[PDB]
């Protein structure tokens, strides 16, 4: 509510009316944020190099940094979860994926649909993580296929975040 929204040149952020934008968040420039998505406390999204497209029901948790290099956009597809203090840099995170807290996902990296990146990981430039796998480490490596139980916990997290986003939004 106490958040900064700036243009960068002729572009201004386009944020769905149902999205929750927490306090101390800064969003600038060429950024699009979809319905019921939630951008948590002290996150910075500077849209001043390439476009940042965030889909629907996405959570970008507290104190993340979202930026780009010139060659690639930054894309977070629908139903993505991004953990606390994650750095995203011109990567493409496909739908239902989860990025573990404290991770760094670099330029041209592709996180497959429903993949889970373990906390504290570094996904190097150009790295592809296959859909429905667990990957972790620095640099991150594919560890195993995800199970039905892993997927149920991911569903719990993304759905609860939508609800919690709407709740904290109501307190603004």
């Amino acid at each position: 509510s106490n958040a900064m929204i700036y243009p960068y040149k002729e572009k201004k952020p386009k944020i769905a009316s149902s999205a929750f934008i927490a306090d101390y968040v800064t969003i600038t420039g060429d950024v699009y944020v979809g319905e019921e998505s939630s951008i948590w406390f002290n996150t910075v999204i500077r849209g001043d190099v390439s476009p940042t497209i965030i889909g629907d029901r996405v959570n970008v948790q507290d104190q993340c940094t979202l930026h780009q290099s010139p060659q690639y956009p930054l894309i977070l597809e629908d139903d993505v979860t991004v953990g606390h203090q994650v750095i995203l840099h011109s990567c493409h995170i496909k739908k239902d994926a989860l990025i573990g807290m404290g991770s760094i996902i670099l330029d041209g990296a592709e996180i497959g649909e429903g993949a889970f990146i373990g906390a504290g990981s570094l996904v190097s430039q150009g790295k592809k993580i296959p859909p429905n796998t667990l990957a972790f480490g620095r640099p991150a490596k594919v560890i195993r296929e995800l199970t039905a139980e892993d997927r149920k916990d991911m569903e719990r997290i993304r759905t609860q975040y939508v609800e919690k986003g709407q709740y904290y939004k109501s307190l603004q």
